[PDB]
């Protein structure tokens, strides 16, 4: 682009966001946005870098909820801290950050809402307005309903852990603002099941085929949802969606693009194609769909998991430091 970086290069053609909690990494990249989620907060807290602000969340949380038992005393800090992160990355971008519900709420719609309106009410008392948020929600259908309600009271969301198209589409026939389909974990379940010794090329990659798909279905259809993609391996994973509305990368990955200086092909690009439209999915379609894809089911469930049981670990932490 005048002889720039890949990651310069594809900053003109894809909102590049930034994939941590990690805030002072973020300045040497300048994404537009930053997700995060709980495995990031997790990490941030857990790590010594922000050891001062993690201390200062806490006391400021004791000293203005003096009634609340531990139980409830721990899960205010732990939104705090969500929020806090948050706050930290918005002062460093001039987009937007995502921050999680907690994962516990996955399969229940009314306490997600509960949930997001709780996020959304701690960046107000700290002063950031709703517009610079997405609230991050696992793509179960409990989870797109929530979003649907959460839409239509301009609450912007941002559906993950998303591994099929038939996801996909329910979220965007919801209004949702974004969606995070999953690149690496699709590559690593298609790498087990096949006992590759070696990473399958591009045109082969299901996790990139699959975020090809959903972008391909949305522009056809003309859902103005945006299509991020997140979770990645290696750079080739990054280079080969060139052109998606938006890509989620590591700082690991960032730094890679920063450094690397060959030309960038664009590869997704806006067609022609009269749109078309579909009956909408209804629950019904939605869970049969899924049940068909193995590695979806699998993946959805265990993303799960794996958010809570991080976020039981940011609970312990936070209970060993009052």
């Amino acid at each position: 682009a005048m002889q720039k970086s890949v990651l310069e290069q594809l900053k003109q053609v894809t909102m590049v966001v930034a994939d941590t909690g990690d805030f002072e990494l973020i300045k040497k990249y300048k994404p537009v946005d930053a997700t995060t989620n709980p495995s990031l907060i997790l990490k941030a807290v857990k790590e010594q870098k922000y050891s001062n602000l993690v201390a200062e969340t806490i006391s400021k949380v004791k000293a203005n909820n003096p009634d609340l038992n531990s139980d409830d005393l721990v899960k205010e800090i732990a939104i705090e801290i969500l929020v806090s992160f948050g706050i930290k990355i918005l002062d460093v971008i001039e987009g937007k950050v995502s921050s999680e519900v907690d994962a516990r709420v996955s399969f229940n719609s009314a306490t997600t809402i509960d949930y997001a309106k709780r996020i959304i009410a701690r960046y107000e008392s700290n002063g950031i307005p709703k517009d610079r948020v997405l609230i991050k929600i696992a793509a179960t259908w409990e989870g797109i309903k929530a979003a649907k309600l959460l839409q239509k009271e301009g609450i912007n969301c941002n559906l993950t852990l998303i591994f099929d198209k038939a996801q996909a589409k329910a979220c965007a026939e919801a209004g949702v603002y974004l969606v995070s389909p999953f690149v690496g974990r699709i590559t690593d379940w298609q790498m087990q099941q096949n006992n590759l010794k070696t990473f399958p090329a591009i045109a082969d990659d299901d996790g990139v085929n699959s975020v090809k798909a959903i972008y391909k279905l949305y522009k056809s259809h003309g859902f103005k949802t945006i299509v991020m993609g997140a979770s990645f391996r290696n750079v080739e994973q990054v280079i080969a969606l060139a052109g998606c509305d938006a890509l989620t990368i590591s700082p690991v990955l960032l730094e890679e693009l920063k450094n690397r200086d060959e030309h960038l092909e664009v590869k997704l690009t806006k067609n022609d194609d009269v749109v078309t439209q579909s009956p909408q999915i209804s629950e019904a379609d939605f869970r049969w769909l899924m049940n068909e894809n193995a590695m979806a089911t699998h993946k959805l469930a265990e993303g799960i998991r794996l958010f809570t049981k991080d976020t039981i670990e940011l609970e312990n932490i936070i209970k060993q430091n009052l």
